[PDB]
């Protein structure tokens, strides 16, 4: 069962011989599996997983259709078993009024996660709604914090950051991983111009903390092999990306219906 | 909401159009979305199919790790709202001790499902454990009489079959659609053709406008179901359920993932 | 004989003609709504808001990954409706529950007991991108007018909360008995109050003329506040209070209470 | 978090200033969090506290209508994240035959809670019936030997004793606080500083420094807790529950309902 | 399915044949189905019968340890399947104050119970206890008030009586059968349990002459004890038994087996 | 609360002695209650000991009618808590696939388990389907694992075994008792002549790696305690015997029958 220090330094030999570090969402145990025999360098699930997998909307995982931390719990009965070399992280709700979250995260730690990341997370709601959030005890300092107490009991930390101050606050958190997170993925948000600048603009942030912090990308208009390409090459401080809808959605939609139209096909002669 | 009749005409003119009929399982919303997008003709749920899609084999669906009749009823939650036009069947355990049959056939029509499948089947199991299941009270003669009461509710139903005396017993009980099993993934190509047409002359001694259609052993693919219609006149399509949802989604979110590991900077 | 959903309109408008204001309650506990009923309300809605906040956090609590709104409010009727004798009591609906089968969810409500049904939690709270992402993604506003609609067909009382001309119309022609007007969290002025009821009592008008209108929310927080509301926007019938009916007087009166228990002391 | 001895000194230290302990119950976070903001000195949460704050009577809590001890657990997520300075306590069924009561009292610890009592409680049952359940392993023996497990786990015990019988064993269990208990909120108040002078007498026959709290009967108010306090030398306090939480909200929501249906607009 | 009319004529048919009706209580499947191979007339299930079965005491279903209703839903599965030519009806608690009885008592007879029986039931509380219960909405009336609503669904209500007020009460009410309930099994002298169900058929009789009147608990422990009332009693027709027909016969047999496998010995 | 090592030094103590040992399923707390009640030496409990109180048959604890293993954890508050004085085992369903053994095993113990059977187990299943069941993710072999970590946190281990090679494989895992199962009981199954050879097999295979691992016998046609005396006779290495169906299932089904009928055969006096 590798330490979070073996897995930051194997990350880091990685990053070295300049290979990027991919992270995946896996929605189910066959998304998990799939994602190890490619190769993936780390899984994480969430609710949003599993409400991506039954055909729905990514931002389900943020409303009242279920209880996100224990959706996780239930979620590493499937996953954990099957994955055999490759940590697996889980989504925590950090903002949740009915979890005492270090208990939790011990209990995360004994189930056998290698890690958590903050989500869902309040830092993908905007507006007045997003102010009396943070006016009324569901702040992302509160994600920020639960990002903290997994920090100290050792756990692997890749929080999602929208922001430089977000990218400050997690750094000093002692997060191994940051998510530079554009938005809901798929000329609705932001330009992949926009996006160039802030995740510079968290990369010159997280390094004011630390020089070693690991950034990746995620989401908005990055949306496949080609644009994370265009990433690493426009960002010098960023070495990967994560992908969950990218990673098992699309694909597997894809071939499921391809499938099916060929079986479709078939005549008898 | 389509009737029973309506379906059976839907597929009966299809037939008569020379198209065959393809049934399908989904183990996740996503898979019936996506099943449904395919145009499939019907789709089916079941533990199984969460179990595919979970990583594990198929026959995990048949063993003590859950009670298959309620987690059915779980997964209607995600498939039902996400399918728009296709009808959808739900896999029921008929051996199930502490299933009321009638009660239970009634809550699935009133939730929303179209029809019935007897699945998990004791029709997989064979040797002594499956004549200990077949003297103790759990017999594929179960699965018979609930498709039977299911029939009596007007609800469609797609059972397996395995012999020609399960071909006969279900076409009594009133099946619509009989799904000739193969059985486990073995039965040679050959073996399904001679099977398969004696569950057809089986099937039609009953009545002559049952629909029959082909699954499992061999049949792993479009070629091999094309063969099975060329080999049995009778047979008019196929349902698959590993070869739907399992290894097209498997092999596509692998190569996906190598596509994202396999990008350099330039 | 419960009272059907025609019953209890004309027993609104019959109120209204006598020049008394319809007034609605939240209620989070049985307790709360034993004690609404004791004050003569004229609705009770319970949901996972309410739960929460007679929990101690947040309203906006309700709306997030917390819990199912949907099953919360299932299992907060055992705790309400026995102990509710002569007065309608609705259930907030989520909507845009991916996991709901609406017309089977709504006829299990109505089997249970249940009078009618609001659409809460509400995606009509949210805004900016976030909103624009939820309504482009499958979770609209669209599908809470949906739901209203089969709850109207199944001759539920429906009494939905409506933020704007554009959903105030939606609604009306969804088959709403009762619109409350929601002006927000509990922001908006009292002025800009006034001007967004009347502009929805006016979109209400150009569908029907005999919907029920209360108002909701932002600066709305007390009775002559209420009253205010009512001499201002002539065509509003009343109040939909939740915060201001269960939570603030439970929460000084205990506080109250507590302290008056502690002054005490032995003669000397 | 603090020790059971800083919180038993923090007791003293108010008393030898002449003020008296004041223990609350209570069955929503709210409840819990409105008596810490009356700066009240313990809470205890339990399934009567639930029930009552649900509109139902308080012996409901002593009936085959729910589990007790996994409503306790329960409850902790409701009341223990917004009490932030205050001993909350669980009550524990401490004749459950489905409970480990070693195993139980180390989960609740874990879960942060500062103490236990006996509730429910068998004593508050008599006649026959409460012969019965003591001749068939339901007896208040299995409440006392809970109390000391708790209180060799340094676990706050604050039980409920009927009797100076149960004064004593439960002095002699390693109670922290004794709440005397009157019978529901029967027993004329005479009849009250008698038998809780005779609990007092009885417990400090094991130890001078034990502390005595009132309950129940006809002890309703805070004019009713003063009349023990004068009456009775040794006792130091009062615990309320129905007075401290259920009155005072059924109170303010129904008046607060009035007050919203009392407003009348403007003439048109 | 049998109606309840046709289960009435049923066992008047063998009551003027001189059979006696005996009915079971079942808290197991294999209990329900070993009734029935006895030809048991009526198996009843609830949670006590559950509890028997699971080593703990009677009284255990009286309880906060579980929720009874809840508990006799869960049974359902286990016993209805197996009984496959016997009544089988539900113990309901008729206090549950978070049960709709017309909704509740609707589930039961879908779910394919024939009847009711009222367990558990406040008619064991005795004392100051019961008093307090009966003025605060836990009354047996209100199990009298559940046997009348289970009459007019048709179900077939077999209740517990302790008195001839209970009698008469229930008389009223419709029921089908009275089981005369003398106590806790193995309190009542032989004798008082004669007067006692003497006065409960004279009490009966005024309301109508062909109520069935079963006798139960206290010291009528076996056949024998069956039969002196029988002797004793001339207007009664019958026993029913809970503990004396499952428990005590299952845990003899089963330490009698153990101890026939550890006798036995290797034979050189 | 006693280790292991005094369980397995207690149970040894009475085989050398003369007396067999003698193991239990209990599906309800009556059940185990008064199997300790007759000084049995150790109680299961699992799945079909429960659905047979039901009156269900043996094998639905195999199939799809519920998660054995959450079924195990629910039960132990119905018996634990009833048992004073009396080692008693979780059947623990070893090929389920959601399922962490390490961390479910630590539960158990934590729970106050005493030990751990495999049950349900695939050893009962046979045919094609079997040899699916081995060839995908579900074999007995995955048992024999829970076996060997079980031993690892100290747990009694008390294994159904079905032939020469699954006795060295449980033997090699550390189980402390290997019970020769013989198949469903009571002219369908095994004849007495194929179950002594059969148990005199696992006997020698099993001694070959542990001469003192403790051999119980059941299943198949050792209905009764003359059965089991036969099986003792004909079997020098066996030791003993465990009972479910013949434990608890028949002697209640038949005493609550008997019981009934004295009930109903009351008359009033001429
Ligand atoms: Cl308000
Ligand atoms: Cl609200
Ligand atoms: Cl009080
Ligand atoms: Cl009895
Ligand atoms: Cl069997
Ligand atoms: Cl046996």
């Amino acid at each position: 069962r590798p330490t979070r220090s073996e897995l930051v330094d194997r990350f880091q030999k990685k990053i070295r011989a300049g290979e990027p570090i991919i992270g995946g969402g896996a929605g189910t145990g066959l998304s998990a599996k799939s994602e190890e025999a490619g190769d993936i360098d780390l899984i994480v699930i969430y609710n949003s997983g599993r409400y991506r997998m039954a055909g729905r909307g990514s931002l389900a995982g943020l409303l009242a259709y279920g209880n996100a931390n224990q959706i996780v719990v239930d979620m590493a009965r499937e996953v954990l078993p099957v994955v055999r070399h490759t940590p697996v992280l889980a989504g925590v709700n950090g903002t949740d009024p009915f979890m005492v979250m270090s208990t939790f995260l011990r209990e995360l730690k004994e189930i056998g996660f290698a890690g958590v990341q903050n989500f869902p997370t309040v830092g993908l709601i905007d507006g007045l709604f997003r102010q009396n959030l943070e006016e009324t005890g569901m702040s992302y300092a509160q994600e920020v914090e639960m990002i903290a107490e997994a920090h100290k009991l050792d756990l692997l930390t890749t929080p999602y950051v929208f922001s430089p101050e977000d990218a400050v606050a997690m750094a000093k958190a002692g997060a191994d991983i940051l998510v530079c997170h554009m938005g809901l993925t798929t000329r609705s948000g932001k330009s992949m111009d926009d996006c160039v600048s802030l995740i510079n603009e968290c990369i010159e942030a997280a390094r004011t903390i630390r020089d070693d912090i690991i950034i990746l990308s995620h989401g908005g208009p990055i949306a496949n092999p080609e644009d994370a390409r265009f990433i690493l090459d426009s960002c010098q401080g960023c070495h990967g990306f994560y992908g969950a809808s990218s990673m098992e959605r699309l694909p597997a939609e894809e071939a499921i219906r391809s499938q099916t139209l060929a079986f479709k096909a078939i005549r008898r002669q």
